[PDB]
């Protein structure tokens, strides 16, 4: 299942992926900031999820959420990095999903993130081509859910 | 504590482990699985916290062992590039350390990391001199343990 979802990874996707992932990996802090704050506000159930992390309120400043931020970002960078390999993608991916399938955290509900990375993208001019692109990559995650 | 761990990394500390990650970071999924199969091979008894892997003796083969590693390799990258930030580096540590101290294991436990780093980076020429400067940078985790 998360091998066919990989196969919508074509060529132009991963090249879009690639490229925009050039700007938005550049500044983790920032945009990995910037995907959870956009997340809580769109969103404001999923922060039911993230008891731990305190008063999220407080964006950047606050600690807990900034390094769980900075650390989302380098999953992104993974699954980035083993674009040009599925078997590898396929491996990382199901890695990743096991602590998200522990937290019962269902494919609907990690769908929500695809409206704050849209508007993150276009933030940093990455229009509709870019989103759609960045949403197949989440659906391989989905088939992992 | 993690705050005067962190401390210990001195200019020259940091100066190693970028130059000796310069070299192992270029091949993650290969010195990810290396470090792994050699903590297997020297502590035998690890193998327990790892069921979910299976058999940890197929090595690249094993595609939840492949998974795994290269995702390790990851969270060390993350280390890496928040070096410059003390403040930075110390949230990231704890928000690493939240599901190792979940799953109970101990900062004695964790050290013994510090074993295949070494023999891994005496395999690539990176000497007692490098070895020391990783240790320092497991002994930030293990603070937070
Ligand atoms: C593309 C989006 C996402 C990425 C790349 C991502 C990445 C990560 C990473 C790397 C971790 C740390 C390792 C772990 O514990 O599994 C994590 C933790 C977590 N994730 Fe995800 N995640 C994403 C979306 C979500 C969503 C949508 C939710 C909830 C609706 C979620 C809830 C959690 C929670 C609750 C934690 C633990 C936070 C803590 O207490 O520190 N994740 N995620
Ligand atoms: C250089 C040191 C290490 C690094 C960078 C590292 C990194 C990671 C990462 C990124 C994960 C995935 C996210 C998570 O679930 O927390 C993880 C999972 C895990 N780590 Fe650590 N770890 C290290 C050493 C150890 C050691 C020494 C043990 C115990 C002997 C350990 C036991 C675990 C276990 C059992 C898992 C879950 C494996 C699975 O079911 O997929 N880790 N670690």
């Amino acid at each position: 299942s998360v091998y066919d979802a990989a196969a919508q990874l074509t060529a132009d996707v991963k090249k879009d992926l690639r490229d925009s992932w050039k700007v938005i990996g550049s500044d983790k802090k920032g945009n990995g900031v910037a995907f959870m704050t956009t997340l809580f506000a769109d969103n404001q159930e999923t922060i039911g999820y993230f008891k731990r992390l305190g008063d999220v309120s407080q964006g950047m400043a606050n600690d807990k959420l900034r390094g769980h931020s900075i650390t989302l970002m380098y999953a992104l960078q993974n699954f980035i990095d083993q674009l040009d390999n599925p078997d590898d993608l396929v491996c990382v991916v199901e890695k990743f999903a096991v602590n998200h399938i522990t937290r019962k955290i269902s494919a609907a509900e990690f769908g929500k993130i695809n409206g704050p990375i849209k508007k993150v993208l276009a933030s940093k001019n990455f229009g509709d081509k870019y989103a759609n692109a960045w949403a197949k990559l989440v659906a391989v995650v989905q088939a992992a859910l």
